[PDB]
């Protein structure tokens, strides 16, 4: 979506919730798993799929609740609905956006920026390796603003 | 470039130095200061640029000496050449990679993969905040293929 800050650091599970509560939507511990479950997710399920896979641990789950969860994730803009040719089916993905923080060398001050990259590597490196990715803590060092118009320092942090 | 694994973790940096390594390319201090410099662009630079860019911190540094070392990048595959018109200035994109290590949660084995998008993170992160990116530090976690289900 368009740049903005939440004024600090949250990745992609972290940041829809962040988003869901700024929208007053209630946060149930089954919305909670079929976020997660999109994230982790490295293909692009249907809403069947993503029903039978979460069935087991939500016996009291439904096809209706995967759609209304779905719902609110595309509106939202966290999820995208796929097509391939002749399927009628459709197929969801997680691209949702995370924050990470910058942090300068000299003076430690921190600014955030908004990412959609990480879930790129998050996707290279399950393919890669087939480990089954559960997190990737990223942070930024650089030399903020101020301290690029200031002298050398003679140490640093 | 294809996908591939040196057996271990290596920044953009330490990358193309692995790979002139093995093709027993010569690594000068000349070499090493444009590669860096390389990959901490945020822009396209001509020639005249990088050489006006570097020689206050590298004296030594002449055009002659840019040119040979990006022919040499161009070459291997690291940099690729952009023209715009006919006069003699060429731009020039760093066209890099790294390698990460994915960690499992569980047993600690390590794994590495060829990324191309951390690179693209520090575009992003100085174009948002004004920051000179210096570095970003990667290590990816998991569950590896043993320890799953
Ligand atoms: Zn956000
Ligand atoms: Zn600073
Ligand atoms: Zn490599
Ligand atoms: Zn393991």
């Amino acid at each position: 979506m368009d740049i903005h800050s939440h004024q600090q650091a949250l990745d992609a599970y972290e940041n829809v919730l962040e988003h869901l509560r700024e929208k007053h939507i209630r946060i149930t511990e089954t919305r909670k798993a079929i976020i997660s479950y999109m994230i982790q997710s490295t293909e692009h399920p249907s809403a069947d799929k993503i029903y039978r896979d979460l069935q087991p641990n939500f016996p009291n789950m439904s096809l209706a609740t995967v759609y209304n969860n779905l719902k609110v994730l595309v509106d939202e803009g966290f999820v995208s609905e796929l097509k391939i040719s002749n399927d009628l089916t459709t197929y969801y993905d997680f691209m949702g956006h995370q924050h990470v923080n910058v942090v300068c060398e000299i003076c430690g001050k921190i600014a955030d920026f908004m990412d959609v990259d990480v879930m790129d590597i998050a996707k290279e490196a399950h393919e890669q390796t087939g480990y089954k990715v559960t997190r990737i803590p990223v942070i930024a060092y650089g030399i903020c603003p101020d301290c690029q118009a200031k002298d050398q320092p003679d140490f640093l942090e």
